[PDB]
């Protein structure tokens, strides 16, 4: 399947794909206390890993941990 929703209203999951690194464009710097979110900037990168919920997943970026939507996120090649 292609890497977009395959029809399941579910965004860019990954892991079973990649994980893909992903160029973020939009997050906040938060923390791991913070809903478990990932702290970075835009135009840094999150790995997305974490394949859960029914929609939105969590990601991983360099030691980062959370929960965001793909809406401000570009990937990359694994």
């Amino acid at each position: 399947g292609p890497y977009a929703q395959p029809s399941i209203n579910t965004p860019l999951p990954n892991l079973q794909n990649g994980p893909f690194y992903a160029r973020v464009i939009q997050k906040r710097v938060p923390n791991a206390y913070d809903k478990t979110a990932l702290a970075l900037e835009v135009g840094e990168l999150v790995k997305v890993t974490k394949i859960n919920m029914s929609g939105q997943w969590e990601g991983e970026c360099n030691g980062k941990r959370g929960h965001f939507p793909f809406t401000h996120v570009r990937l990359l090649d694994q």
